[PDB]
């Protein structure tokens, strides 16, 4: 039933325009978007397997005419292949057409187009930071759950090529073997703490060097020894997250052990920081295309 293409088109069609511009895709559209991706997403692993070459995005935070630009960088899809890393929604003021543009790609390109999920994709967050405000706004709280329903089946994790491991937050202390991650059972809420949480909500601290307290109030943060310790243990060679602004688009952590990335420039329009995406080729060679802010 479900026409992929005209969805397609009419996201696209706003092209080109200031931001702002809205693209009104009928309800029922949108609820197959989530039915079927949520389908795709729990037909798929948890722990994602994924092999060169490959783009990598940061978070988008429903900055949808930034998330058209990346794709006019990167190469629109199915010219590249995607690996996103969560926090699609909240805080800006189109997630609607964030979300829906990734999840059409998602059912158009199951194979070369991929979403992890990030810390906002749990409805205890995005009711209060904005996606619920932009449902209610726009179409209605049902279409809101049947998000919630989608997101609660998202991948957590990827490895790319056996090298690089990628999560929306970092590490946990809980995190002793990767079949730890293969066993969580979808769907499932986000709990406030443990595995699940932490791997969307931890991050790297340049001032301690083990575990230490999180400022957030949940999870925790790691220095530059469990990182190394982490990648010696599992025989990998990079880190790559997201879920915090650099002013640069990306930042190296612990002699590039770890890479930070973010995509959505001038995040709120208050920082003025650039966006970076991550392309990582065949030689498992990492790369940088940067968007500044306009
Ligand atoms: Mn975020
Ligand atoms: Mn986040």
């Amino acid at each position: 039933k479900l026409n992929i293409d005209s969805i397609i088109q009419r996201l696209l069609e706003v092209r080109g325009s200031k931001p702002g511009k809205n693209v009104q895709l009928q309800e029922n559209e949108i609820r197959g978007l989530c039915l079927k991706s949520r389908e795709i997403f729990l037909s798929q692993p948890i722990l994602l397997e994924l092999e060169a070459p490959l783009k990598i995005c940061g978070d988008i935070h429903g900055q949808y005419y930034d998330l058209l630009r990346l794709f006019e960088y990167g190469g629109f899809p199915p010219e590249s292949n995607y690996l996103f890393l969560g926090d699609y929604v909240d805080r800006g003021k189109q997630s609607l057409e964030t979300i829906c543009l990734l999840l059409a790609y998602k059912i158009k390109y199951p194979e070369n187009f991929f979403l992890l999920r990030g810390n906002h994709e749990c409805a205890s967050i995005n009711r209060i930071y904005g996606f619920y405000d932009e449902c209610k706004r726009r179409y209605n709280i049902k279409l809101w759950k049947t998000f919630t329903d989608c997101f609660n089946c998202l991948p957590i994790a990827a490895i790319v090529d056996e090298k690089i491991f990628c999560c929306h937050g970092g590490l946990s202390p809980d995190l002793q073997s990767m079949e730890q991650i293969r066993r969580i059972m979808r769907p499932t809420d986000v709990p406030d703490q443990g595995l699940l949480c932490d791997l969307l909500w931890s991050d790297p601290d340049k001032d301690v060097l083990g575990w230490g307290e999180n400022d957030r109030g949940v999870s925790f943060t790691f220095g530059a020894e469990v990182v190394a310790k982490f990648l010696h243990k599992h025989d990998l060679d990079l880190i790559c997250r997201a879920h915090q602004v650099v002013e640069d688009g990306y930042e190296f952590f612990a002699k590039r052990q770890l890479v930070t990335l973010f995509s959505a420039p001038n995040y709120c329009g208050e920082f003025d920081n650039a966006g970076a995406m991550m392309s990582v080729d065949e030689t498992l060679m990492c790369s940088f295309q940067i968007l500044k802010p306009a």
